[PDB]
DNA sequence: TCGACCGGTCG
DNA sequence: TCGACCGGTCG
């Protein structure tokens, strides 16, 4: 569908949104906007359940578009008593780890393995366990992964730690911030997976809207990029934006870039993490 | 002065600024707000020159609270024709940069001593010089600091590199962005500064906007003074917010925060370089 | 250009 | 809690 979009008048441009048709589109924004400002509902849950709803319904919609160009400017048009932009930034980033365990964790545990989200209170524990307490960047670990009989310091359910995810919605910060602590825990053995929807695009005045994201290309990596393909830096990286450029078939370092869909069940993420720890 | 801040909607909230008066306030908000949206000027130049100002009208102010109460909120309110919020991201932390260099070289000069903001252009031989080019995370760091006769590779007036300084206005936890950098530099021998003007306030409906900064105290730290206190990620820290506590004689690291007004001559800052650079 | 600045939020 | 998320901007 064609998306029309205004900017604080009469700044007014539109953008195409493939696979997305404006019923589709309806739909998922019947589903979001009663629980935007939802009393006791944290807009955490209301934006990460909304997008692995908004994937379902358009599976073959770019998942970044619907977390850029439908759940945030949906969410900043509607958020009531506080402000719309700030608070998107306080509940988005923490609401890509709740899809991302969401969509993920049934499908894993037919495997034991298991996705939690290290929230306020309990990310020193789970850095602990991943052997990187107190290391410069740790704190850059969002999600834990584990796996019943296996890993480091298992817990009472016999999981213990065998990789963490670092999530990020957008890569304009410092992804250098996460590499001592990643390439500690690589060195144990333990995965760890930088996922993104690598949502990045340029709004009018000169902007055309299109949601490119931040990672360049083999021939002209970001440095982001060479993070992963030149240095090594992560085990892996999977997008959820389907314009991010994947890695070639090899890359300097062997570690990927990796894209995909976020709908379905059994994709490149789970078939990653089942395959590194079977 | 009782300031009166319009958080829009028929939202007022007040908070005191203290050693302002109303008179002050408008010599401030008179030699600032024709520069916010002045042609071909850029407005790290509008805010920087506006600050050294606002310090030299207001010496016994708090200089992060006239940063975050007075030029923040003119900022906000008066910037035309693009985001106001978004664009004082983009434009008060490159305005923080040409305020220590305006402030401090005049003073600094007297000593053989130039500071330098590395704006785009100029990061890349400043690296060089300082021997921490091509070095991961080595990019975030601010302004440079030089000794004529002094430090490495002089340029061609005997301008040689000793150090940096990490420009920060409010810390978050952005300011562990600079700690490998910092830790870099200082194990090339190099001094490695942070500046901040702490700013932190928390406005209602979430605190009192009164500006306490992130630093806590040597007997209650945040995670950011123990950076400091405790691990040394820093040469030393001078704050601009006069409610910042400063260190105890002694700290575990043997790295102190310093606290002190703006304006003025000679200070703590100065003498600090002097003293290391003699 | 397009890399990287900051702060209200809210848990 | 006091930590720490993200994106329009602009040089």
């Amino acid at each position: 569908m064609r998306l029309d979009l205004d900017f604080g008048r009469g700044l007014v441009a539109h953008v195409m949104l493939d696979n997305v048709s404006e019923e589709q589109y309806q739909q998922i924004s019947d589903y979001f906007v009663p629980l935007v400002n939802k009393p006791k509902l944290k807009s955490r849950d209301a934006i990460g359940q909304a997008f692995v709803m908004a994937t379902e319904v358009c599976p073959d919609a770019n998942p970044s578009d619907l977390w850029h160009h439908v759940l945030y400017r949906i969410y900043i048009r509607e958020k009531i008593g506080t402000d719309p932009s700030q608070s998107w930034v306080r509940t988005s980033g923490e609401a890509f780890e709740v899809a991302l365990v969401e969509r993920y964790n049934p499908v894993l545990a037919r495997h034991g393995i298991r996705l939690t989200a290290l929230f306020k209170g309990q990310k020193g524990l789970a850095l602990t366990r991943m052997g990187v307490a107190d290391r410069v960047g740790s704190r850059k670990v969002d999600v834990m992964i584990e796996k019943q009989g296996g890993g480091r310091s298992p817990d009472a359910e016999g999981f213990g730690v065998v990789g963490g995810i670092h999530a990020k919605v957008s890569l304009a910060e410092r992804v250098s911030d996460d590499i001592p602590a990643s390439r500690i825990m690589m060195g144990e053995g333990l995965l760890s997976v930088l996922s993104t929807l690598d949502v990045k695009s340029f709004p009018p005045p000169h902007g055309d809207l299109v949601n490119r994201g931040e990672l360049g290309t083999p021939d002209r990596p970001s440095d982001k990029r060479n993070y992963i393909e030149g240095h090594g830096d992560f085990s892996a990286c999977f997008s959820y934006n389907l314009r991010t450029s994947p890695s070639n078939a090899t890359t300097p370092s062997g570690r990927h870039i990796y894209v995909s869909g976020f709908s379905g069940q059994d994709d490149e993420f789970t078939d990653y993490l089942v395959a590194q720890l079977a």
